[PDB]
């Protein structure tokens, strides 16, 4: 446990990662909380260039940006089960769509918040909307039928993306709207239940009710 320390805000996506990919592995860990209201010393000399969570620490070396940290994870504690696609092809098209993810779709679902007007945060739903159209189009290509993006098993693309399914939820309800529905999305409908249930998962997944409240703790 010691051997293992991860440095994180609470509740937050980014942090959720490196939690479910060590949970995979079945690594133990203790968990080093960031409070609101202040940079811990310890976060300011472990990630001093962005000083942000996550931050792993194994054996007092740390580690930065919950992907790298994931792929860090997978590739240290290799005897226990794969996190990332086997096959190149699959481990890019893995990595191509965290990065849309992380660069592009929650971006723009953080975004809606702080639209000036209701045609603002009109248009960024509909553009969220859309990149779930493409989420669920890559659900397939990815998924083969099997439960995951991963296949038979929880992988990479799913801690990437389901990582944020909590923070969907909760903009879904305090705007009004569902995002994600049989019609467009059947097959992420079902796999957000799998995602959320699985073993590795569920402990560290948080209620949405929780998330839409703490948003308004935040609002300050």
């Amino acid at each position: 446990k010691s051997d293992v320390k991860l440095l994180g805000a609470w509740p937050s996506p980014f942090v959720m990662r490196p939690r479910i990919a060590l949970n995979i592995k079945s690594v133990e860990y203790e968990f080093l909380e960031e409070t609101l209201g202040s940079k811990s010393q310890l976060l300011l000399e472990s990630n001093p260039v962005h000083k942000k969570t996550p931050v792993l620490i194994h054996g007092g070396k740390p580690i930065c940006e919950s992907l790298v940290i994931v792929e860090y994870i997978d590739e240290v504690w290799s005897p226990g089960p794969a996190i990332l696609p086997s096959d190149p092809y699959d481990r890019a098209l893995a990595r191509f769509w965290a990065a849309y993810l992380d660069e592009k779709w929650f971006p723009t679902m953080r975004n809606i918040a702080a639209a000036k007007d209701e045609e603002a945060r009109k248009a960024l739903i509909d553009q969220v909307g859309e990149g779930l159209v493409l989420l669920e189009d890559a659900f397939s290509k990815c998924s083969k039928g099997k439960g995951f993006f991963g296949g038979d098993q929880i992988g990479y693309l799913d801690i990437a993306f389901g990582s944020f399914l909590g923070w969907l939820r909760a903009i879904e309800k305090m705007n009004g709207v569902k995002l994600m529905d049989e019609t467009r999305t059947p097959g992420l409908l079902k796999w957000a239940n799998s995602f959320s249930s699985h073993p590795a998962v569920k402990d560290v997944f948080p209620e949405t009710e929780k998330l839409v409240e703490f948003a308004k703790v935040l609002a300050k």
